[PDB]
């Protein structure tokens, strides 16, 4: 807290620090998306699938990280694209645990509360990403080389149909916020240091390093944001909805599975691909 | 305690005004609560339902607010008292509704929506509310004239077994935020004015008046609890479990209502629990 105000010096450093790790971690920054989604996207626009013969067209012009389960699992798209998002789910595991280590104090947690951390807070930021890449009509798929439709999405077989709607829904309603990478390096931080994960064995030091967060978070919306009135409060109430979208895709996996007969894939892909959803 | 600023005075009238209606509304206060759970053993103390035979005892002694003159119980202990706080939350919904009629703005409000956020608001106030009532080993009963144990009602017939152990884990961690009566009238204020609910025709004015109680809330805690660090943020969190206790409420009364045929639930209720979610 040397000079400035005070109270801005080792919370702008921590800001900067989360900042300069986020964009380390997750190449497709929330900036870079946006370009393509209003369309200063240099004239290299994304190829659109918006029906069928579209994402026939991609799998073999763009060749997405989905075409690979055309060997092991049913040609059932709608099948496809719901485990494609698992995949895709699972990989982004490592990047948010590669962003987490250089959270300060993080790596000297107790190692169970680190897994604790990761193993509830991952999917809470994968849906909180996911809005930057989302607008009211679609989301970008795979490094942003394609864009898939909300329409497309909601055209799927009778329980897939709705999967992506309820993400919709809520990235219509985040993006209102207008919070660029800058806030999102620090808001993410805040949900892997939630201290009410069941099973954590030493909370103390998990809310010491959160409430150091929340005040850099805070400072950074009132810098970035003077104008937003309570940014930060409007803010920590959007975790409700985030937690609400994850026990909904839960209950979702209860619903297929438990009705859903062709199969999970290769026994080893099964292996890779659980829990992580 | 405001020192300048014209901003900061229009808070503390906020805050001032809103802890006076609260007041004038619920008749048993969190600290009134505190005084018969704590120190002052005299014509405050509670008579303690333990077991069935105290229960029995507790009901000759003390005219408790299940036993009314004439055939309006049910014959069977566990019904009995989840019938009885079925009528108290009816009850809460009219000191609640008396409440939110004096948050400035609310009765300006299109009539639809003030029946929205009534019919969601309501249940997460009955919750945060009954905090006050409660501590680890149980809860104030009766206007506080008695204290039924959380091991008896553990300890109720099957359907009924773990139908208030929601409650209580969200009170243990609730109550550990030590927030006074004069914060929690700025807090359930906050949880009425949700702009995020469904079916809301006009969110704008919602959102604003909201935007002002969060002000508020925040100026108040920072005065009120000056050493608790993120007081404001750790409590806009707990939003997220009220929202769960609900859930599990409404998952309760679906199974009561197939195998307790003969058991009526309140059309004000009813009309509650409808489209929620
Ligand atoms: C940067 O931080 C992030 C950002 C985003 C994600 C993310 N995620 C995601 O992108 N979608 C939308 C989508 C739709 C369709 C196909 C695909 C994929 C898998 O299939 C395809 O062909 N291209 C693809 O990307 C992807 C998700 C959908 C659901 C859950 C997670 C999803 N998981 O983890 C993330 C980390
Ligand atoms: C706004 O402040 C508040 C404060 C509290 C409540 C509240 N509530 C509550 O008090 N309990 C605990 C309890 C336990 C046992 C018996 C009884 C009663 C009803 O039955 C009996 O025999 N004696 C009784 O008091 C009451 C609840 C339990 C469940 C739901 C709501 C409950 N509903 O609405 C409220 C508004």
């Amino acid at each position: 807290g040397s000079q400035l105000n005070p109270e801005s010096a080792d919370l702008r450093a921590l800001a900067k620090h989360l900042y300069d790790s986020y964009i380390k971690s997750f190449p497709l920054t929330k900036a870079k998306a946006r370009a393509i989604l209003t369309g200063k996207t240099t004239d290299k626009s994304p190829f659109v699938i918006y029906d069928m013969n579209s994402l026939m067209m991609g799998e073999d012009k763009i060749k997405f990280k989905h075409i690979t389960p055309l060997q092991e699992q049913s040609k059932e798209v709608a099948i496809r694209i719901f485990q494609g998002c698992q995949f895709r789910s699972v990989e982004a595991v490592q990047e948010i645990t590669e962003y987490a280590k250089s959270i300060p104090g993080f790596v000297n947690l107790d190692l169970n509360d680190q897994v604790t951390l990761l193993k509830y807070g991952v999917h809470e930021i994968i849906y909180t990403m996911l809005a930057s890449l989302m607008n009211k009509d679609g989301v970008l798929i795979s490094e942003g080389q394609g864009f898939m439709t909300r329409e497309f999405l909601k055209s799927l077989r009778k329980p897939f149909g709705d999967f992506m709607e309820p993400k919709f829904e809520f990235a219509v309603k985040f993006n209102a916020l207008e919070l660029d990478d800058s806030d999102l390096a620090i808001f993410i931080a805040v949900i892997i240091l939630s201290g009410d994960r069941p099973g954590l064995l030493n909370v103390k030091p998990i809310e010491d390093i959160q409430d150091n967060l929340l005040q850099a978070l805070e400072l950074q919306l009132k810098l970035n944001h003077p104008e937003s009135s309570q940014l930060f409060a409007k803010l920590l109430q959007k975790m409700t909805d985030l937690r609400q979208i994850v026990t909904e895709h839960v209950q979702l996996l209860q619903v297929i599975k438990k009705t859903e007969t062709d199969m999970s894939l290769h026994p080893l892909l099964q292996e890779i691909y659980k829990d992580l959803y």
